[PDB]
């Protein structure tokens, strides 16, 4: 798929539903970023950063009314450029929980709580973007 690409999430997220991304990070990635939208609101971005600071990291963060929160960082960072890679968010009842091919990387809180409302997840950054589906379990 091309890259940017938003998937829509029709009546929003719900718990128990798996959103699944697949695809290859770059052989030079410095960003890749998944922004769950309610609107103009980015209730859960997830933002791997290959080079910040000669470090990588993931931040997570909400923005609300064009305004970033404040961060959550995790220094565990599953991703390597030029192999691919899964990602799936677990919507649960108080949280996002994310594991990254198969191994629990981190939770985050809903501060956005219209999860009905919910209803885009764009795709963006440095990766060959393979698929993006999701089920619920
Ligand atoms: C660059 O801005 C990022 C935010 N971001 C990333 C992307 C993005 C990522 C992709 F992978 C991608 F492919 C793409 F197309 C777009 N779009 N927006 C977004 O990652 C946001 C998460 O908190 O961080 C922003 C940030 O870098 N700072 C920032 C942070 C806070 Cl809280 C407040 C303020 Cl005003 C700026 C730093 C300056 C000093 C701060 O530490």
């Amino acid at each position: 798929l091309i890259v940017p690409y938003n998937l829509p999430l029709p009546g929003g997220v719900v718990p128990r539903m798996l959103i699944t991304i697949l695809g290859t990070v770059k052989p030079n990635a410095n960003r890749i970023a998944l922004d769950f939208q309610r609107g103009n609101d980015v209730a859960f971005h997830f933002n791997p950063r290959f080079n910040e600071n000669n470090r990588r990291v993931i931040v997570c963060n909400t923005k609300l009314d064009n305004n970033w929160g404040r961060e959550e960082r995790q220094s565990v960072f599953p991703f390597e450029s030029g192999k691919p890679f899964k990602i799936q968010v677990l919507v649960e009842p108080d949280h996002f929980k994310v594991a990254v091919n198969d191994a629990h990387l981190l939770q985050y809180n809903h501060r956005v709580k219209k999860l009905n409302e919910i209803s885009k997840l764009g795709i963006s950054g440095d990766i060959d973007l393979t698929s993006a589906s999701y089920t619920m379990i």
